RNA sequence: GUCGUCAGCUCGUGUCGUGAGAUGUUGGGUUAAGUCCCGCAACGAGCGCAACCCUUUUCCUUACUUGCCAGCAUUUCGGAU
């Protein structure tokens, strides 16, 4: 399930942000700048990506869970489709504060979320009139978009995967607080300090996020033990 | 009584701070209204608001006296009978 290197170049993982927005911690990985924007070498990208795939494969073999996290407008549908394909839940929309550090309250949220979904499946929602029914339906989309991923979880995920560390810094802080390992793609302008498995590459490119999510979903599915 | 029928006042778990504390109530529209919707390290609640109570406007059912008189009849022309 390795990504070779040529796939990374054809996707465009080497492109990064402008030199003026860089984070000095990525000096080792940047390797140079072709233009006023940084270009990261894939020679460092491929081994870390393969190691992340291996770790995810081992975790899936042990049947432990890897949560998906992508919120950017570019990678939202990518994490949508690939996490649905892999059967590993996700945080597609805005990362609500305290998901992991305040799980005791979110268990209740998942609770009447599931109860109202079961009511929608049942004929209970058929009895009441149209206005109140539409009110509860609006409540249903409102709750589902925020907590659609978390309903499957029965506990804290064993690992996290992150599309943008800066954009999902709150999730990184929560994972550091509770000790969950994090694998996230870290761009030029990003801080890799709290990421256990640092895979450096572009996160704006739809091709790049598609490649990353597809490869990780392939590894998770190919655990198969 | 008054501000004044003014629209605000409080609580839980998480985060931030050595700490007293803070967050949530924050911005853009709209409404009599913290009324509602989008935004938003916060998510959710409770009291306030609104509604439940009385009265008025249209119609239906029950009830036909001490109240009513469309049709019939008698009229002292007064539902008087």
């Amino acid at each position: 399930y390795n990504v070779s290197m040529r796939d990374l170049l054809q996707a465009g993982a080497h492109f990064g942000h402008q030199t003026r927005f860089w984070n000095p911690k990525m000096r080792q990985y940047i390797f140079g700048a072709r233009n006023k924007i940084h270009i990261i070498n894939l020679e460092h990208t491929v081994p870390a990506l393969n190691d992340a795939l291996n770790f995810a494969n081992q975790l899936a073999s042990k049947k432990n869970k890897v949560l998906f996290v992508g919120t950017k407008r570019a990678a939202s549908n990518i994490i949508r489709e690939q996490a649905q394909r892999a059967g590993q839940p996700y945080v597609d929309h805005r990362w609500l504060g305290g998901m992991l550090t305040n799980w005791k309250t979110l268990r209740q949220s998942i609770n009447r979320l599931k109860d109202l979904q079961t009511q929608s499946q049942d004929g209970t929602f058929a009895k009441l009139t149209k206005r109140e029914a539409l009110e509860r339906t609006r409540e249903m989309e409102k709750l589902e978009r925020s907590l659609g991923g978390v309903k499957n979880m029965g506990g804290l995920p064993d690992a996290l995967f992150v599309i943008d560390v800066d954009h999902e810094a709150i999730a990184i802080k929560e994972a550091k607080n509770l000790g969950i390992p994090v694998i996230g793609i870290v761009d030029t302008n990003s801080n890799p300090d709290n990421v256990d498995y640092v895979i450096p590459g572009n996160d704006d490119a739809i091709r790049a996020v598609t490649l990353y999510a597809s490869a990780m979903a392939d590894a998770i599915l190919a655990g198969k033990e």
